[PDB]
């Protein structure tokens, strides 16, 4: 066996397979290979018939393990072996381990592949590495699913409906699948994931220029490998993540670097990521920020209120859409009546035409001098205003509808036929933009924007449509917020509104939230909650207890967002907001968050530690928990150090009121 | 054009198609065929290249219509005509229309498919009929998935979280698919579905021999069916469901029987049902339980408990299995401090081995003595109890798993080797049951059982084991009840445990929660909240106080499901539930739901009538409306009508405590 070492690891290379095993040497703990098959790697090929097959690279015809230089390890798996025993001759998959001279690194590389006469699609390479074994190791795999998750790699109690589900799950397909980098939907915000037990961490950051798919097995035995053959399983559950190479389309370097960290957890991953994030140009601090624009501390303590007119959806909709009295009178009410001192009011139907085309301000509402007695007042309390703009979608209903401005693919057909909110063509956009915007920031004096869509993921096509979008935005200087947002749009604004969680999403029924993006970016961009999934709606993330409670643990702000009239019942919701987050969001904003923790047995008691002296202990669910020290915190409650000294504790309550 | 016609419908053919439109005579309203292709059927069958491709049958060679009796035409489809322009030569599709000679109703037959040397598969027959053209008709699908629900055929007001969800899903995929008949999963539960307009009604009942799918179209302008050729779609938006008779499977008679019901909605559907649900042997009421066994006035105003110790999941899980002791201090807690006159106690974990292997009694959790005198304070209080049984299970975990229990399909292979807790072929149930149950019935002197899993769907494979297993435990006249339940069951229970929600489930965010199976069955089956989604949990069906609401506008009775470390958090809920739900059931258990009514435009305040002669009014929302005669709902309020005249008005407040 090949030996690769320095004083923080050793790695154990198989001459025969190709697989390898880490030692951490601080801890001691031993990451083994493939616990299943003994494969280095899984290739996904067609055969002689054509049909698609996967098979296991370490039962190649011939395999060359090579130690190339003092840290280098050179492996090649050549002509892969069919399950009928037919030889896919002329493929071949060429990989490098790479340690580190002097820290606990190892970079992992597919450097070459070749097909032959047949085609090549998934390769997980490294396969079903660094491995928790379910029930043995007590610690979890780390996701950074949208704000982030963990993947407990045991079984513990919990409310007995959620533990039915979560039990079940890993013995079925829903503990096994696959996500995506830098989408709005169910996939990941970085380009990380990582496994961790009580002695030791290990995470992995891909390439920048790569974009792997991530495998996930959340505490599965393998099952979905022989159900189309009908027999049981062999294998012992276990939790891994493995990177999914994708040959058929992967022009980047297909790289991914794996960082070994002694008694470390999710919250250590984060901050090695930080560093990277830093040296990827991602991190613009909020302080820089507040720098260039004084206007950014209108942020801090400021509930966001959307006031949905049924808007872009439709134009004028009865029954939905506000008139500006209207729209002014909601603004007068917040500060006037619910003693909101800090807002941004998002008002979505201000325009007659549908966007992309966000003009002219609209008459059957009022008319811009309506509007702009509105804004004025907002502007008279010290709130951040802006209309809603988006200058990617094309939609059927609106009478200027063209499919001019569409994108086509090289057959000619047109793109994003599926998805109307994002058709324009991202080279367009800025030109769009350029329509109105200067005209209506002149007009009604604005000092704030925000712009839905175009930047809620972070793909390669028509990426630098949206780049010369981004950089026209921020060439204004306004406080500004965007939909969702990615790590790669960090520079351009102030606030993401969403960057938390879907409400049904892969993984929800065995996974933890965690403040995994804010552990890395919260001193660089502000989040709020989603306007699906708001504050004043019950979903599948909970209530208003357990949303303004997780608001303070994660270090995101209020989303109020709402139909007008609807508006009578979001007052106590807001009150709430306005006495127990608001202050904790005001002091916490600029700051980073240093550790978060689960401190009960069912991970529902959470503990997070803010740089400006802030810390915030949280119980999300419905009974009493201790914890060190023999404090108590109540159901749905909490315990909050200020930095003034002062200590806030509280807890949420349902009562009944019969007449 | 060929006619079918009686005093109440004429039924116009067409001869060159096969297409027909239904009049309601007294209405004027017409039922048209397909809007969009203009197609009788859609007939997916392989071609001469082996490949699957979807027809429009009403394009084949030879179309045959004639009239071969007074009430019955007779139609042929000879030869279909793929897109490429080749024949599948020898395929042939055979249907009959039947209107009954008094009544406005017409049967819809497929009698006869020949395939010659290609292979059918789906057959939608009729296709896209029954529709609804969305914001011009202002109506509803009306669909019995699980408990049910109906999807309004336009855009409405609402929260505008909610409004974005709504509205983007009827552009996208998630407003088309299809659903099976009979399963506890995303399906149906009674074979019916239907469309109606403010005119007029039309539901199709599914022959009792045959298992079609139902596909569904919410608002949907056909954009699917476009996306791979990249071009707009040139259909109009509308509403519709099809049955979907399955050629390669289908031994039944692929029989649906169209009723048409002038001014009617889902509640007319649902009486119209009714009648058929007794034809067919379904229905046997609550008050004929209760003749035969006095103790079913026990369900009334109770509460279920499930106090959950981690199992079968696991035997003696530390931190979740309660000691028969602890059982007993909790029984005795809701009785004497929390005032509960009356519940059902279903205890989880009171067993040394696994199931299906329910025995014996745990010594580790304080033995059979333990357990008597904990059941023993339960009789003494007049509560049910019941031990948690499965005889369906076979778990990895299991020291005593063996495949030797398990189905084998036509193959060879091992069926339900992904599904752990239905794996014991159910010929081999009642034997399993019988090692013990009547043992544990006589040792602890027991009034109530609850059997899970073997009753939660009502497939063809294995349901005379089932039937089998259900005459055994009904032979012991408990009051007993079983998981989810199906109506094929309810002959022999008296409470089912679910008949409520998924909590993730196809069309969630474009259709509303509908009491559809209680219109139909309250009657005749008890129903409780579902252990996965007790009225303690928080999620995408909502919070306490909407679970609690929700409760009494369907007739369903109050479900705490919780691991014994929750205890102390469920009082305030247990307490609010005696209050205020408690009383309802128990007046309206026996009862008909006679109506359901939408009172809101949003959906959100509704209107139940029960034949014992209590109203129930309650707004799901946030915000109080106002309904006739200006009586005005607080948000998460209710008014209630008790029998005796009385009226309880009220509300929901959530609270928050700053020490
Ligand atoms: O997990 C399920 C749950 O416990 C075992 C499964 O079946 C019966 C209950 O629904
Ligand atoms: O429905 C969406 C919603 O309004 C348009 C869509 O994109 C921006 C907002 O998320
Ligand atoms: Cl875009
Ligand atoms: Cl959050
Ligand atoms: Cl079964
Ligand atoms: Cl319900
Ligand atoms: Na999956
Ligand atoms: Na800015
Ligand atoms: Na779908
Ligand atoms: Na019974």
């Amino acid at each position: 066996p090949i030996v690769l070492e320095n004083g923080k690891l050793n790695i154990n290379i198989d001459s025969k397979t190709g697989c390898f095993s880490v030692t951490e040497k601080t801890s001691g703990h031993v990451w083994k290979s493939d616990p299943w098959e003994n494969a280095a790697g899984l290739l996904t090929l067609t055969d002689s018939k054509g049909k698609k097959q996967t098979v296991n690279i370490s039962k190649s015809k011939k395999i060359e393990v090579s130690k190339t230089a003092k840290n280098t390890v050179s492996l090649k798996f050549i002509d892969p072996v069919f399950e009928d025993g037919s030889v896919a001759k002329g493929v071949s998959i060429a990989t490098e381990l790479r340690l580190d001279p002097n820290n606990a690194q190892l970079d992992v590389e597919v450097t070459e592949h070749r097909s032959g006469n047949f085609t090549l699609y998934d390769l997980r390479y490294p396969a079903r590495a660094f491995s928790l074994k379910t029930d043995e190791d007590k610690g979890a795999a780390v996701i950074p699913q949208k704000q982030g998750v963990i993947c407990p790699s045991y079984i513990f109690p919990m409310n007995g409906g959620r533990f039915c589900k979560w039990d079940d799950a890993t013995y079925n397909n829903k503990s096994q699948g696959s996500l995506e980098l830098f989408n709005n939907g169910t996939g990941l915000t970085m380009p990380w994931w990582g496994t961790y037990n009580e002695k030791s961490a290990v995470m992995g950051i891909v390439d920048v220029s790569a974009r792997p798919h991530m495998q996930y097995n959340i505490n599965n035995n393998g099952q979905y490998l022989f159900n189309a053959k009908g027999v049981m399983s062999p294998y012992q559950r276990i939790v891994f993540l493995d990177p999914i190479w994708k040959l058929d389309q992967e022009k980047g370097k297909m790289r991914i670097s794996y960082h070994f960290i002694p008694g470390g957890d999710y919250v250590d991953m984060a901050k090695v990521y930080q560093k990277e994030a830093k040296a990827r140009g991602h991190f613009v601090s909020l302080q820089e920020k507040l720098k260039r624009n004084p206007n950014v501390n209108k942020l801090p303590g400021a509930i966001y209120f959307g006031i949905y007119g049924g808007y872009p959806h439709y134009v004028n909709m009865p029954g939905m859409a506000f008139t500006f009295d209207e729209l002014k009178n909601i603004i007068k009410t917040i500060h006037d009546d619910l003693r909101v001192d800090k807002a941004f009011v998002h008002a979505w139907g201000t325009f007659s035409n549908f966007v992309p085309h966000n003009y002219p301000i609209s008459e059957a509402l009022g008319g811009p001098e309506k509007l702009k007695a509105a804004v004025d007042l907002a502007k008279s309390y010290g709130y951040l205003y802006s209309s809603y703009h988006a200058y990617s979608p094309m939609l059927e209903n609106d009478p200027n509808f063209t499919t001019d401005l569409m994108q086509r693919d090289a057959e000619g057909k047109l793109m994003n036929t599926g998805s109307r909110w994002a058709r324009v063509d991202p080279k367009f956009q800025k030109g769009l933009a350029q329509k109105n915007i200067e005209k209506e920031i002149s007009y009604l004096g604005l000092e704030a924007d925000i712009t839905d869509i175009t930047f809620a993921a972070y793909r390669e096509n028509g990426k630098e449509g949206r780049i010369e979008l981004a950089k026209y935005i921020d060439s204004f200087n306004l406080v500004n917020g965007t939909e969702h947002g990615q790590e790669q749009w960090i520079p351009y604004f102030d606030m993401f509104e969403g960057m938390t969680y879907l409400e049904d999403r892969p993984l929800s029924v065995i996974s933890h939230p965690a403040p995994l993006f804010n552990l890395v970016y919260h001193e660089a961009i502000a989040n709020f909650g989603k306007i699906q999934d708001p504050d004043n709606e019950v979903t599948a993330n909970g209530d208003f207890r357990i949303k303004a409670l997780r608001s303070m643990l994660f270090g995101r702000g209020t989303t109020i967002f709402f139909a007008p009239y609807e508006f009578e019942g979001m007052r106590p919701m807001i009150e709430m907001a306005r006495d127990l987050v608001s202050p904790v969001h005001k002091e916490t904003f600029y700051s980073e968050l240093k550790s978060h923790e689960y401190l009960s047995a069912d991970y529902k008691v959470q503990r997070s530690r803010f740089s400006s002296g802030t810390e915030v202990i949280a119980n999300l669910g419905p009974v009493a928990q201790k914890i060190e020290g023999g404090i108590s915190i109540p159901g749905y409650g909490y315990r909050i150090q200020m930095k003034d000294g002062s200590l806030k504790t509280g807890h949420f309550q349902v009562s009944l009121h019969m007449d």
